[PDB]
């Protein structure tokens, strides 16, 4: 019988909440059977999760499941079946690539597959998606403005809009669209984007520390868009995107009613003491050598004395090994009433065992802030 | 950190495809984190999956997660959050009860919770649900006729309709609604129902072997309903519901364009050689003693020489331990061109590692049969 080996299942417990993520209508998501298909013929004696060898086999095995869904999509007899298969394919290809850094070309190829699946999915979906490039100096930033189910310009007043940022290794139309659905479900517009070193641009351009520059360009677009109420904006970031959320709060916070920080922090833990794979993760995103990374981490570190210019909600786990809880609690205390902290006692980075629960709370909190600003 | 113990994860590999089931828009579904919440504080040294002691602890632990979601639902600040929480609660309560048989009253209570959550979910959903009782002699059968997203009587011709049957331990609004969404997605109506010993009636009335009698009453309702094209009907059954699908095919098959059998069979394997929990499962459903069950199994056994009166599609795993593959293949051969068999080589009962894949194929197959009958 096809099954995941007890060893592999025990070994992969941390990533499994990440891999399954959120039950989503539009964002690609795996089924349990996809994980079985990926891991059932995974080579035995290969459980070193810090090793390149593990994540190579992870990539090729998940790629195979992705390929099988593309075959189903290509043979699909209806549009609905086609889209279902494309979504499954995109999810599989994402988990193939998200922790694979050894072949830049292959990783980019896999992200291109995902984006192709997503653009195809939109074509046969019931969401108005405005896809364009925002020019930020010389950079052409992929941008998606997505409107709620059954949206009509003239049936609606200008809508609130949530801008959501990628983490280090998320893909825009996977994790970030998954988060976005909580806001779409409340008749809010959502803005998701591929900044430098983010989404489709991961491995093409280095990730920009000053991502608030690119967020500013989105705000300017939303100001000009008649369909969006630019006085009812939220910024949400997950993981390293949460760090950007704290930057946004400090630098352009006055543009937002509220900001959500999903397990970002004011500084990252010592680069050398990170798990080996997270080192490779950061190196790849910044397109930098091992020896240069601690210097970047030093540059990344925020000055917490600089206050946030709006209401901030942070969700954080006490056992977070990337953004340590002590630094977040330091920030929470100093930022005062403008900062709310939901701390989960026995949760790791991004508190993914609680994501369904806390996204309910987060979505209602955002609604409340818009209501407090007279919506 | 909150996590599932390596032992429990290794032990529960078979049920996990069942527990996660299908990525669904309306049907209640767990997140990975719900499984962690249920199993993280599960007592160690309790891994005997044949024992009552295991499934008692399973029930009370899953109940706790269910309770937590009801608390979220009760405190929810919006309807969308309320429904999200109610669905999560219903899913948790289902997995609490589905393999728990020791307290009849508690099991019924848990199924009542699920049904209450579902009826509440409908109230704030975008599906037209016609909920009524079909009187079959003295029996009042709970019945749900559900129409596709954005359905309007006068914008549509009479729709095709798929009647879906519960398995032994499924709940109507969980697994069966999950399956139904594949047909709703193709602008078909779906009919789901709680026959004797099914859904809300499990533990109240014994399960009827002659379920085709109750299916006949649904067909008569759909004939009278102007919104439904009664010349474009499908019957689908899963597990023991699949057995009913074979009965339906033999006895009233001419009423259907096609029938889908998801891992049902013409006879059940020896009752004594069933895993201990499946014995309790069958005993509870039939409301009968251990000593009476083999006699019922003998009565259940079909006469395969009696032909099916329509096209049948069976999905079956070679390693199915309840409905053995040899008996299905015997039926496949004898029924000939009217029977198609999709056999998965290394799959157990209901081939749940392939459900997303095969439901795509099944849904397209049903569409094709309706098209062959001039739709």
């Amino acid at each position: 019988p096809n099954r995941i080996s007890p060893e592999l299942l025990a070994t992969c417990g941390y990533f499994m909440p990440r891999i399954f993520f959120l039950n989503s209508q539009y964002a690609p998501q795996v089924h349990w059977g996809d994980v079985v298909a990926a891991l059932s013929h995974f080579p035995a004696g290969n459980l070193d999760l810090s090793s390149e060898e593990f994540w190579y086999e992870w990539m090729i095995n998940w790629s195979k499941v992705g390929d099988s869904y593309i075959n189903i999509a290509n043979s699909a007899k209806s549009e609905v079946s086609h889209v279902r298969a494309l979504r499954s394919a995109a999810a599989c290809y994402h988990w193939a690539e998200f922790m694979y850094f050894s072949d830049r070309s292959r990783k980019i190829q896999l992200r291109e597959y995902i984006r192709s699946c997503f653009l195809s999915s939109i074509k046969y979906s019931d969401l108005l998606v405005d896809h364009q490039y925002i020019v930020v100096d010389k950079f052409h930033m992929p941008f998606f403005l997505i409107f709620p189910k059954g949206y009509k310009e003239e049936e609606n007043h200008p809508l609130p809009c949530v801008i959501l940022s990628n983490g280090l290794d998320s893909m825009t139309e996977i994790e970030i669209l998954s988060l976005a659905e909580f806001f779409l479900g409340k008749n809010m517009a959502v803005a998701i984007f591929d900044g430098p070193g983010q989404g489709i641009n991961l491995g093409k351009s280095p990730i920009a520390i000053d991502m608030e520059l690119y967020v500013s360009s989105i705000v300017k677009l939303l100001e000009d868009d008649a369909r969006i109420n630019s006085n009812l904006l939220c910024f949400l970031g997950i993981s390293f995107g949460g760090y950007f959320a704290l930057r946004v709060a400090q630098r352009i916070g006055d543009k937002f009613c509220c900001i959500v920080n999903l397990s970002g922090g004011p500084e990252i833990a010592e680069f050398d003491k990170l798990p080996r794979r997270l080192k490779e993760d950061f190196q790849f995103a910044f397109m930098q050598d091992n020896s240069h990374m601690q210097s970047i981490f030093d540059e990344i570190k925020l000055d917490i004395s600089l206050p946030c210019k709006t209401k901030v909600f942070t969700v954080h786990g006490e056992l977070d090994d990337i953004f340590q809880i002590d630094k977040v609690k330091k920030l929470d205390q100093l930022w005062g009433d403008n900062h709310q902290l939901l701390c989960y006692e026995s949760e790791a980075h991004v508190c993914l065992n609680k994501i369904n629960e806390y996204m309910i709370q987060v979505s209602d909190w955002v609604s409340e802030q818009f209501w407090l600003n007279g919506y």
